[PDB]
């Protein structure tokens, strides 16, 4: 509420990262390295984004990032598509979101209906080098999935501020090299803490 | 031009990487770490942005960081105050805008006028804490003078896409704790490239 802003600041962060490898460069640099064929991006504008919850923090995901000339779809089960179309997010079923998106990013609390939301089943039915966010909770996305997406190539890329574990004791999803990673910061800022 | 959105793109990921530091959490993450206290961060919104030039990237950075609630001013001697005005962004003279910034972004050719633009001078008038990002031309920004003021803490933080040197041979930038770093990745996209 105070941290939405801060959450949906964290989750923009993230997309940017995974479009040009912003973490991944740096530390090439760092390692006294200059690779520049290596970390060859994407561009964000006409690319698509789905957001899964379109809640507070997903609304401001979505007006942020439409201003990058992103297209906005996404999915709830509460919020009608007329109010979504109001901020600009097409809404469709869940089974029309999976293969449209260049970028996914999620916004729902933790439920059943929301754990393993992201699985085998659904990244097989993702476009081939789909990018992944999760900066809500540990979970929504399956990591054993995940993983094997990222071992693939179905996932070209995953951002995650989150774990099922924190901090998480399996360390695959954080070694890999197109996961980029943060120890859950989404509210952690000076702004969010000092109200 | 072709590839403003690329630039434009990458210097707004810049800054919102030296807002949660992202590039340094990742790899705290990769080293096993769980850092919460050290990466603690800044909200963008309500924040200043000072934008030294204003074309089409400088212009299309202003749009895109207007989204998240930044005020945006710049300096410019060639634009006129009524273009930049209609697109957000307030045109003050060069002495007007070091003492408000929260952050810096160049987008300026090298010229004489432009090297050391952001130079000991400059940075003193700064306010304590500015966070700084050059994907733009190498010696925009002088690279003894930022070092001199991370390590002050002047300067909270520096991005920087180019160098005087390609790659730098001097590695005390690079290697500092504050600053993110890319091999110059500024047109690298797959959109840019094939047109
Ligand atoms: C299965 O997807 C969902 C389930 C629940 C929510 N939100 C709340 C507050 O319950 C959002 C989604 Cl997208
Ligand atoms: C004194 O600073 C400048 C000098 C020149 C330019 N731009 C061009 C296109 O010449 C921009 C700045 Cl901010």
């Amino acid at each position: 509420n105070g941290n939405s802003l801060s959450a949906a600041e964290l989750t923009c962060g993230m997309i940017m990262c995974l479009a040009r490898q912003i973490p991944q460069a740096t530390a090439s640099m760092k390692d006294g390295k200059w690779e520049r064929k290596k970390f060859m991006g994407t561009e964000l504008n006409g690319k698509t984004l789905g957001i899964l919850g379109l809640g507070r923090i997903g609304r401001e995901v979505a007006t942020r990032m439409q201003s990058f000339g992103m297209k906005t779809i996404g999915y709830d089960p509460i919020i009608s598509p007329e109010v979504s179309a109001s901020f600009g997010v097409q809404q469709l079923p869940l089974e029309e979101i999976w293969p449209l998106c260049d970028f996914i990013t999620v916004h729902t609390p933790l439920l059943p209906s929301t754990t393993g939301l992201l699985n085998d089943n659904t990244f097989a039915q993702c476009k081939k080098g789909v990018r992944v966010v999760n900066c809500a909770r540990g979970g929504i996305v399956d990591e054993g999935a995940l993983l094997r997406a990222l071992q693939s190539g179905q996932c070209a890329g995953a951002a995650l501020d989150v774990f099922t574990e924190e901090p998480p004791r399996d360390r695959a999803l954080v070694d890999h090299e197109n996961v980029i990673s943060c120890p859950h910061l989404g509210a952690s800022t000076k702004e969010a803490q000092s109200r």
